[PDB]
């Protein structure tokens, strides 16, 4: 087992889905290395502020951040039924021992690690989402002027373009990118707060010096790479934070489910397919994204409920739930972005299928323009409307009652009434003349909104 | 290793929480051995109904149900991008004589769906006795404490006395509703059987040269081999994903029951009236609420999934079900194992309970005091007013001074209540305020609980 | 006015969606009438058990509800049940003293909610049965009409229009069984006192437990319920609300799936909702919209039950006013709308036929190979030859936007001369539907009609 | 009547809970007045950009924005089975000159969607001041009570003392995050504008005879008339239903905050340490807040599911759901904030009840400082001797239902002779509250007051 024995349950998010990078962020090695990192930082800062901590103690700790004895820690945890003290012991064993965790409570490691993990998990998602957006934007640009049947109520509607529709998709994902970046940036550090949030043990440690306590809190926050620490906590950071993070993943799920549902419907229509020659192909990656996106939406109710029933300075009914929902929300989001990147790399378009479908539907939407051209030729709008209405009903009935191709244009051609227009008919039915401002909209959107958001991710010159 | 390297995420449900039995039911070994079992049962039934399958082919399959080369299946899935096809191939590799007849006529869901149904039913069967055992233990506690008065709480404020056992029956009753729900869903679970790519059995009909009777026989025979009483007549490719709603909905409701019970226990621990088996934290109860919450959340997965299945099925159910079905059962198992341990060891502190009743009961006793004063030949009008002023004073000592409730002491030295003084002991006997609590416990256990547990 | 002024928010469920019958079940008039009806049943039973009571000015004033007075009382007391005892007592001067004799507020509040829930289920059941019956008529009508099967919303082994309708019918039949079980299993709260201990009643009957049990039996029987709880706190267990809204949520999932399928078939022009060029399946869209809210709402009672403390907390009350009515008014609307969709549902066989003509040839190549082998050809060779023609046809379709000409390519090819005479029969769509039509028949005879018989 | 007759279901959110102002924002009068406002603005802008619309047509529409014939609209809707077309016809009745130009070029969503956006923003602007007031009132209380020791609770068991004001800061902090969220969502809300049937503006482009600049300017002009800084460039028929998730998710999070705060107050009410403003009193307002906050949380699943299954340029399966969830979420949030303002206005505290509970629990928390004070004694010996006294004190409390007599046991014991002199001082409750008071002062100065300064009036 690197994901373990097949003789016991193994989470598919670990064993089947998420990237090894995100799997590692939520691994026990990452967690426990981070606990040691935090104890190292507490030591460093406690020394600076005058506590009795030698340079030598700080070096032996720094030298053993990664040398974690998991068999030992498991045995100690089993005996003490307390994970942090088990790790204090184990870290002391290879180390500095008497001053590890000096003055701190358990959440100094547990809760601050959770915050580092959440932020690092966001930092993994962000470039992946930007890559998907960038890949879709290339597609939108390429296909900006390609007419395609519009759909409202999934019924034929005013033509759009393949690239304009792709912009609906991109825009939602751009809102996600802004949301994730905001949440990542605004995440605050718990810091040093004590059992109930009052910093009592640290205040005793610093012999009543409130300013040394405030300095320590700022120092560990800065070492952890956070710009801001909470002033106010109970035992832990407010679980409202977990709602904020999972809500943004839930809304990302909704965007992806919509996008991948559209692609599935386009695949049925044979207009677009997932990246690669068999005649029948199933949109399995999009089906998978929808399946996983749904679980992201579902999971938002976990942190909403948890926060709602936290009592006072903390109840421990948050712990098991968070171990599952935070890790699994991010493993799920990771998988979805990885798959969606793959989807976005070489979407297959069939312009001749799209054209055929337009040829079958457009004439029903062209009748106003035909009416205008007759009236421009000095015809009667009224008479023309009545006549064209009857031809259209007849064409529609051939389609449904006979299962034939649409013959409206043929009907108009052999009708002498429309003789003043027969020479304009090809021009009047040119699909590019029905797509409104779709291509211009693509260009403006990409220039004004999409590329500026992508500029921090970019990662040839005139000479 | 067994649970994997510490360099990946490892589910807490596997490594921390659930029993080995439930973890085994949701293991890849059990899943794939069951795929092979289903292929064996298909071959046996098909041979019986006249298809060209040999005893040697059958013996080969039977001999290799557990002999699963997980490495080969992983490689072949990477190549084929199809999990069932990968396992058909892998099973044909260790069963070369049988290779050509494995999966004959079937679509992938034949093994996938039917195995999930077998797993769901077996998971229900592990839960049901554990739930019965929790109910039995709480029933014993309820009988033992049926007559033990305790302060009633409405709005979490002092109310008409109950008994420790009577309150316990609130917990038990919800859990009995859960036992009944789980049993009904278990007994009512139908097998998908043999249905074909779109549910029409077209492949099987062709194999049997248009003999509809043989197709129906095949469906009956695999169903019976699988230990199910009934198969669907109607399916698309999959069994209706409405089934997953039915199963996870009863688990969600069980989560709500547990969350409430364990909330009350956590409050009782604050009150120092009851504890789980000087600072002592109700951590098992906290863990149960925490996991019960997840059980409730998960119900939204199958509701959504079934709502957007298109036609004879879409594959957007598959990843989701891999996550939620196992998680729901592992979560439920864990709660019931933990609740078993809580139920085994509940400690009651009667002296604390009695102290609290003595602090609160005098304020609820004023009516009784009036009636005795009245029957002694006193003014219902005047006795109310006299007692009300003493009560206002006593209430101020409690809230304004943080003092003990001295309402009875007040009445004892007030001569207007002379007719009543001899009776005060008896007028404030907490046993006389519990209404029918203890009788309710006895009737409930005899009429409702014991009969439900008799089968376990 | 009847739905109020347009200058405030008015629920669309009342003003736009639900039937007047369902609206009236969740009306204040129905609610407060039932309060008085309960008060009459309480006084009647109390008299039969010998309390001091002679009932007719109560039975007189069941409908004579002075809403103006009651609102003034409630402002004054900030307690709805208190307000209506005073009001009913105002118009009932002869009985004011004996109204609510012994009871806590939940005697009217909670039992009325159970009466309302059961009456609401009783409005839904016939509606659901009727929809099922209409869909069954349609399934039988179209049992043999071949239609393109769909998995992943890609072409798959043919089904029939009627067989696909059976997928929809089955999910609804499960809903009908669920709704009937919950209706039949609903227990009355009866007479239970403030914390569930019947202390006030025990007192009233001077310690006679038997009479308290009898009273409880009597009011339950008067309310038309078979069974009361033995065990309650102040209220019936809010687990009941989970059981009810969960079955509604599952109904929403069924309906959302069915109406999604209809919307897809509407895009394909194979089906249309009953009678401009553009035809939109707006009733099916509305059903999906509302079904979605029905699934959403299950999280309300789940959360509520999970955080009820001890013998009850009042944080259930506002929530239940919203979610219970809304769930039933939503479900009423969906059933009404779905009935309307079923009535005149339009099928276009020639559209269905044309699409099968475009897709079936790609699924027919195995049968053509078999016919050629039978004519003494190589399986392998024939496969290669038909593969090249199939790729040509697929390119016409996807690369050129043409009609599928595979059958024509085979017809004009001399290699396939041994089966040219058989092609028309080899491509007969009815020969590709497997057991679809027989399954419709078996399902309707064994499962649907027996289920509907009781609703005849 | 005003909320309708008692013979039908009447939403309790209208009839029983929400403020009349929020009820008005989600009323039909407001909705259909706003549809008319949007039609007028469209006509003004189109006229300016050169379409054949006259001043008297504009004046006619302007004169009739409130003159809504609801009976006629209902009859038209029963006839047309379409709400926007019914209202176009009905407006055209009271505006006969303008009738032919009402809705020119627009699709139905031009009024429906833009009105919803105006409504969401106006609803957000009604909540924000209410939330600010709650925060202010709690901040006042937190400052007053900043140094009042009270038992800390983890796992709802005795823990290191906090203060009444510090604990209040937990509540205030969550609500400040809500205030920031609501403001953000409000400020970032974009207008749908003029987009056409599938969002391509084809109809407008043709009206302007192919002049893209005119189409772009029309969209800008209506957006500016509606008081929005920014319009979408990209839409289908509708604004993206992701917007509805963004708004209801912030409301759901506020529900979570409120549920937690009011759960704490209900627990304090049990302990008799704090009560809601004016012997047995029930925290019924806090209970109702929890009840409604729960519904606000539940509602988040509606928009999530809706957005997830919107096909292409839109499907109509959003419409009925949005009629219910958007109004209800806001009417629920309104009610909660109205009630919470009342709860926050005069919280009752009982210091002597608080003090007694601290006296019962603090000895068990003070044992470390006793050992420190003894340690010129022995850390090992003092710890073993103090342990047995704590076992004796704990069994009195639990097994015998008595008062905590640990301090007495120490006082009588000759061993602790050298510490008896300082025992009162060692058990001073203010010495156990850590930095609670200072944390409150810094929080209020740094984080809360600056957030509230924009709401001074
Ligand atoms: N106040 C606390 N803060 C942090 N961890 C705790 C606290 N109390 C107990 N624990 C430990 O945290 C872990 C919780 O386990 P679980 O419920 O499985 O997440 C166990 O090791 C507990 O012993
Ligand atoms: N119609 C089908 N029935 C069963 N399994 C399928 C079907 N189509 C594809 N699969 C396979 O099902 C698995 C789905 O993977 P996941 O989405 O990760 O659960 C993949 O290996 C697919 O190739
Ligand atoms: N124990 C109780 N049983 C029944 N109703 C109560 C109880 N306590 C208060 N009430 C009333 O129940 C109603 C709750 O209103 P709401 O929270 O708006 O549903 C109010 O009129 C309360 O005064
Ligand atoms: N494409 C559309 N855009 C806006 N409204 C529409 C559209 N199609 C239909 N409607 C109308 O929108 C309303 C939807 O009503 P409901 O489904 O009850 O919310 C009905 O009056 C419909 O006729
Ligand atoms: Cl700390
Ligand atoms: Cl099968
Ligand atoms: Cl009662
Ligand atoms: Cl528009």
């Amino acid at each position: 087992g690197d994901h373990g024995s097949p003789d016991s349950y193994r989470s598919p998010l670990a064993s089947r889905y998420a990237s090894p990078e995100m799997c590692f962020v939520f691994s026990d090695r990452y967690k426990f290395r981070t606990w040691r990192q935090l104890w190292l930082w507490l030591a460093e800062a406690e020394q600076t502020l005058g506590l009795p901590i030698t340079d030598e103690q700080i070096r032996e700790m720094k030298s053993n951040l990664e040398n974690i004895d998991f068999k030992m820690a498991a045995e100690e945890e089993k005996r003490l039924r307390h994970d942090v003290m088990a790790h204090v012991h184990t870290f002391g064993h290879c180390c500095a021992a008497g001053i590890i965790h000096l003055g701190a409570t358990s959440c100094y490691v547990g809760d601050n690690t959770d915050l580092i993990i959440l932020r690092n998990a966001l930092d993994l998602l962000l470039p992946k989402l930007a890559r998907v957006i960038s890949r879709l934007a290339d597609f939108a640009k390429e296909r900006a002027s390609l007419p395609t049947l519009g759909f409202t109520h999934f019924q034929p509607a005013q033509l759009t373009t393949v690239g304009k529709r792709c912009c609906l998709w991109i825009q939602d994902l751009c809102m996600d990118l802004q949301n994730l970046k905001r949440v990542r940036d605004d995440l605050r550090f718990r810091g040093v707060k004590g059992t109930t949030g009052t910093q009592a043990s640290f205040l005793q440690l610093f012999e009543g010096d409130d300013h040394k306590v405030e300095q320590l809190d700022k120092m560990v926050t800065e070492k952890a790479g956070f710009k801001r620490a909470f002033i106010i906590t109970g035992q832990t950071y407010t679980r409202k934070v977990d709602i904020e993070v999972l809500s943004v993943l839930a809304s990302l799920g909704a965007s992806v489910h919509k996008i991948c549902t559209d692609i599935r419907l386009l695949a049925n229509l044979k207009e677009m397919e997932e990246p690669f020659m068999p005649y029948k192909r199933n949109p399995m990656r999009s089906e998978r994204c929808c399946s996983l996106a749904r679980h992201l939406m579902t999971l938002v109710m976990d942190p909403l409920q948890t926060a709602s029933v936290q009592w006072f300075e903390r109840t421990l009914d948050d712990s098991a739930n968070r171990r599952i929902c935070l890790a699994e929300a991010f493993l799920t989001a990771d998988t979805i972005l990885n798959t969606l990147q793959n989807i976005s790399e070489g979407l297959v378009v069939y312009p001749k299928v799209i054209e055929r479908r337009i040829r079958q539907e457009l004439p029903f939407m062209a009748t106003e323009n035909i009416i205008m051209a007759m009236v421009k030729a000095g015809g009667s709008r009224q008479d023309c409307h009545e006549k064209i209405r009857v031809l259209s009903q007849q064409a529609a009935s051939v389609v449904k009652q006979e299962g034939g191709d649409n013959d409206l244009i043929e009907r108009i051609q052999v009708d002498a009434y429309f003789s003043p227009i027969h020479s304009q008919l090809d021009h009047l039915l040119d699909p590019s003349s029905f797509t409104g401002r779709a291509s211009q909209q693509v260009q403006r959107f990409l220039e004004e909104e999409v590329y500026p958001l992508l500029k921090p991710y970019e990662s040839v010159k005139a000479e």
